[PDB]
């Protein structure tokens, strides 16, 4: 069996299930091939981006299906909910929806271009946060468990970016067309669409970091949290240019709904441009 809760360290995902009834999970297993095939469609259909299916799960009466984007430097990790009837054909997934649901879509796929026009940066805070995991006492998530069980945009072990929501037709004239550039056209179309669209705020940064600590408390750890943004403030590489915070959290994780934003955390503030 799952226990409810489990270290960081040790989960891979096990025990993942958003709310769905037993139906929708069977069926999600019986078509795995399937879905996965028409989730992938979906993006491409959609974003014009090349995607893996990372999870095929049941999701309320339907199925849902999680991808990982790496093409042309665009990275993120994304989910896309389907009816059981997603299986009944092979032909266009191009969508008409106009809704929240949507512009939220976007704004996940959108993290992915924020990550490619600041990449050598947060590469660069990837390895910082390496580099302290054994001074700071933490660890992030599995590779596996951030696969198979996370959908908000670009993420990695430690942290998670957040980019701004746009409309697929938003999506469509001012960023798909910027896939194929080269990295400085890449760049310079990015603040182009920025001024375009009138966006004045920074991508935010947010580490997801859980302390190996047994006795771990807000209290405990709060003056190690500010010592840490302190020697992140003096790194020269890292991204000053974004919104970066900094989160940690005791050693577990939800199986079922491993959800780190409903965790009990210490927030300290790294990098702010509000």
């Amino acid at each position: 069996s799952v226990p409810e809760e489990m270290e960081a360290s040790k989960y891979v995902g096990q025990g993942f299930q958003p709310p769905a009834e037993k139906d929708a999970i069977e069926f999600s297993k019986k078509h795995k091939d399937k879905i996965a095939k028409r989730g992938e469609q979906f993006f491409m259909d959609n974003f014009g981006l090349k995607v893996k299916a990372t999870n095929v799960v049941g999701s309320g009466d339907g199925v849902e299906v999680f991808v990982h984007c790496d093409d042309h430097d665009i990275v993120f990790n994304a989910s896309i909910p389907f009816d059981k009837s997603i299986i009944e054909s092979d032909s266009s997934l191009r969508s008409e929806d106009k809704g929240d649901d949507m512009s939220t879509l976007v704004g996940t796929v959108l993290s992915g271009f924020e990550y490619r026009a600041h990449k050598e940066e947060l590469d660069n805070l990837t390895e910082v946060l390496k580099e302290y995991k054994s001074k700071y006492k933490y660890t992030g998530y599995t590779e596996n468990a951030i696969m198979k069980t996370q959908n908000s945009g670009f993420r990695n072990e430690y942290y998670y970016l957040t980019a701004i929501p746009y409309t697929l037709d938003e999506y469509k004239r001012y960023f798909q067309p910027l896939i194929k550039e080269d990295d400085k056209s890449f760049r310079d179309g990015m603040r182009n669409s920025k001024k375009q669209l009138k966006d004045k705020s920074r991508p935010y940064v947010v580490t997801t970091l859980f302390s190996t600590k047994d006795n771990f408390t807000k209290d405990n750890t709060i003056d190690e949290m500010i010592d840490f943004s302190e020697v992140l403030k003096k790194k020269k590489n890292i991204p000053h240019d974004l919104n970066v915070s900094l989160q940690i959290s005791n050693k577990y994780i939800n199986t079922k709904r491993p959800n780190y934003s409903k965790k009990e955390v210490i927030e300290v503030g790294v990098f702010n441009h509000e």
